[PDB]
């Protein structure tokens, strides 16, 4: 395969499926990633990641960085290698976690103390190569909503300058551009001019993807729509457009309506180990003891192996009961149950009926 | 197959090999039975325990009487169905547990607050009926250690009398009696006398099995041994001998040398959360830091699935981040490791080399 080459194999108003191309493996767009924190999915093998239809995993870089670190885990032979997963990851620039998680920001980059490190396009960019991200993240600056019109622009203009340097930075390791790719990202918040600029400048740049940053930071999904309605245009219609941070079910396919073509979120992993079961028919909490003899499978239709092999009573008693086991079968369900509405969405929109699914879909889930 | 089948195929000095034929499947003895609390092998999905090479587990009962419930268990199908191990199951009787997790205590039995409950011989039969257990063990009254002689026989003494009770209670429910087995449990403390009356009184009533309770309280291998070398020949030779709770490695090899065939212990699991690994060379504590860069499996021999797919150093990593697939893999190899010691004591016996081969463990183990 080529190190990077995306496809639009079907259309249907702005929705779009088709391929990403890399050397570690091919993409199905819309594609939905699992996030690894700490080198991996948690409660679940590579194995079992794959079972449920993933074709790629987010790395957490900020906490990779800390520990173990970006250089032993380069010394280790690299992150594939290291958890065992032998297809494309993307790694995040960092450039949020530190802001949220541990500072001191400055035109030159970040500065914190883990919950004494310094942070900058040029090592953030580092870190992913000797991580050995298939697909690397410029550094950015996510702003915080709400936000003034002016500390909006002063953030995506930094952010914007980050995006040259995070390309420049890419571009001089020989190794690394060959056979990674980059992906840009957009802020502005929520103001239609500085999504605009920002695109044009991420656009004059050039990057192998485009990802829509700055929302599902507490706006509302009624705004995020509304952002994503004219700030997705405005990207190059020929390059991948990933929305960071998105997971929601009805998220997803919203997004996927309005031009998304990559998604990830923690809901999945982070929600199943506390209770939370996606179905068809919506979420349900397994601890409501209104499921301590139900011998049904977590949902009706989910083909995955939890539902195939053990009932919501069981999973029930494991959750309440804190057993790892638990969560294990939880987050298996979860992700799988989040590839298979991935895949009906690439499934519809290859047919023509994407706007039908999306509609029926949004009725039985509410 | 037959209820219950017990048959010896090779011998070498007290040691023993053979099969336990019985409805849901065949034990290969010496075994070993991983310990499932709370209707699950922590961290582990029954596919991956049978993987290991269990052919049987252990279900605490007085955990499941707790929560969820032996009714309500019953209700849903049995235990098999209810965690998804279709193979054979033994259950304790619940009265160790009781007198250590949550008491007053009578010839009728135990009242408990779980950590208002009543048990006794016939409820403890009861509830392992209600599980569906496969071997079934007799209610007894675990001695203290150290225990006064008149102490040691006064609980032995009552035990023996519970021991027909919980045979009477067995054979009076016919579902039970035809297709499960009934194991009864010899105790006295470290008293050769009072082991000896023991082990007439319970092959005066007669059961399918003989297990050697009272051990491992805190005696020391050494004393153990001792007691073992004169309490095993007191039990019925052609019927399995099964010593309760003993699983260090070493603990395994020694009481097969005198005449034992089934093992049950939390260690290897709870160790493996721990951060404990069992190795041909020893126990090594995976969270040393002499670890972080050790590229080698847990093992350099083990066969098992973690030991071909990831490194010393990952799983270093994950046990230190805290993350519940560093319990995982930890569970699965420290248990497919003590399967595998049973194989090669199962091998050795059948060819007659089983001294030598536990020679060559210990030298090398120590
Ligand atoms: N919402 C959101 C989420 C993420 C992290 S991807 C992730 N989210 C949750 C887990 N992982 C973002 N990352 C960057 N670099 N920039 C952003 O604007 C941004 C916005
Ligand atoms: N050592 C020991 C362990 C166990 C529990 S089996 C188990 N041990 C650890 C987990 N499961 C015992 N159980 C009974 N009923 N009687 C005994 O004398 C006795 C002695
Ligand atoms: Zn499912
Ligand atoms: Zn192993």
């Amino acid at each position: 395969r080529p190190r990077f080459s995306f496809s639009i194999a079907a259309r249907e108003g702005k929705a779009r499926t088709g391929t990403i191309e890399m050397k570690r493996g091919v993409i199905r767009t819309p594609a939905f990633m699992p996030v690894g924190t700490a080198a991996t999915v948690k409660a679940l093998k590579p194995e079992t990641v794959r079972a449920t239809g993933a074709d790629i995993i987010l790395g957490n870089t900020y906490h990779l960085m800390l520990r173990p670190g970006a250089e032993r885990i380069a010394k280790l032979g690299g992150l594939h290698s290291f958890m065992g997963w032998d297809r494309p990851i993307l790694t995040d620039s960092g450039g949020y976690q530190v802001m949220s998680l541990s500072t001191k920001q400055s035109e030159e980059g970040v500065t914190f103390k883990s919950h004494r490190h310094m942070l900058s396009p040029e090592r953030s960019i580092e870190i992913q190569h000797l991580l050995g991200s298939d697909i690397v993240m410029a550094f950015d600056e996510c702003t915080p909503y709400p936000a003034t019109p002016s500390r909006a622009a002063s953030s995506m203009e930094r952010s914007m300058r980050w995006a040259k340097r995070s390309r420049d930075a890419f571009d001089s390791r020989k190794e690394q551009a060959e056979n990674a790719a980059l992906f840009g990202i957009q802020q502005g918040s929520v103001f239609e001019n500085l999504r605009q600029q920002s695109a044009d400048a991420l656009a004059e740049i050039g990057f192998d993807g485009y990802a829509v940053g700055g929302l599902a930071v507490g706006e509302g999904q009624d705004e995020m729509f509304r952002v994503l309605d004219f700030s997705v245009p405005m990207l190059p219609d020929d390059k991948p457009h990933y929305l960071m941070g998105v997971g929601k079910p009805d998220d997803i396919v919203g997004a996927v309506e309005r031009g998304i073509d990559m998604f990830d979120c923690v809901l999945p992993t982070r929600s199943g180990r506390n209770g939370q079961a996606f179905t068809w028919d919506g979420p349900i909490n397994i601890r409501n003891a209104r499921f301590s003899e139900d011998l049904k499978p977590l949902d009706s239709e989910c083909h995955c192996a939890v539902c195939q092999k053990w009932s919501r009573a069981y999973i029930h008693h494991l959750i309440r009961a804190g057993e790892i086991l638990g969560a294990m079968l939880m987050t298996e369900h979860n992700i799988a149950f989040y590839q298979q509405l991935m895949q009906k969405i690439r499934d519809s929109i290859s047919e023509g009926r994407f706007s039908q699914f999306a509609q029926d879909f949004r009725a039985r889930y509410f």
